[PDB]
């Protein structure tokens, strides 16, 4: 995405059976809207996690 903008889209604010949806902010990153997903991955974890 470009970093200078948000998102068109809002997400979930206030949960429950009347959910209240929030615009995005140019900063809230982290909760950046994705149209793809990430691969698969089984017991992916390493030596330590193990």
């Amino acid at each position: 995405y470009n970093p200078l903008y948000g998102s068109r889209l809002g997400v979930p604010d206030t949960l429950g059976g009347d959910p209240k949806f929030r615009s995005l902010t140019h900063e809230d990153h982290a909760i950046q809207p994705q149209n793809f997903m990430p691969g698969p991955l089984v017991n992916s974890v390493s030596t330590k996690e193990g």
